[PDB]
């Protein structure tokens, strides 16, 4: 449950629009993003991660080392500077992005061939479920 390697295909996506709105993403682009198929590609070696979420139009890419703070510029999302930090809380992978938005980050629970992802921003939570291909 601590191995997130793989290609992960979306099966569930709840409150995607509320989470994007909390990040101030443009209403027009939110309209397009809600239609796109999302694929999550994770390369994990020890504490080193490369995470890629891909669609037709926009990709989101981030590389990090567990336990090492990094400057993140969310250039393909809301275009903000955050201080990001990914850690293990038991078997949960937790990211906190310190910056303008409060309660901003994400959490991953890996349960066999299922991956549960919760994206948070302010009072909004987006809940996604993926299956390993
Ligand atoms: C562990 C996995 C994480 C943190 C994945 C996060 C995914 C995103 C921030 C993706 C956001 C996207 C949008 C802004 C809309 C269009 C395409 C996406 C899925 C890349």
């Amino acid at each position: 449950t601590r191995d997130a390697n793989g290609t992960w295909e979306m099966e569930s996506n709840e409150n995607f629009e509320g989470w994007m709105k909390a990040l101030d993403i443009d209403f027009a682009l939110r309209k397009i993003a809600v239609r796109l198929t999302l694929t999550l590609v994770i390369d994990q070696d020890g504490d080193n991660f490369k995470v890629k979420c891909t669609s037709t139009f926009w990709n989101y890419d981030v590389d990090f080392t567990v336990g090492v703070e990094f400057d993140e510029y969310t250039k393909s999302l809301d275009n903000r500077h955050v201080k990001a930090l990914v850690t293990w809380e038991g078997d949960v992978l937790v990211c906190v992005q310190k910056g303008e938005k409060e309660n901003r980050g994400w959490k991953k629970w890996i349960e066999g061939d299922k991956l549960y992802l919760e994206l948070t921003c302010g009072d909004q939570v987006c809940r996604q479920v993926f299956k390993k291909k």
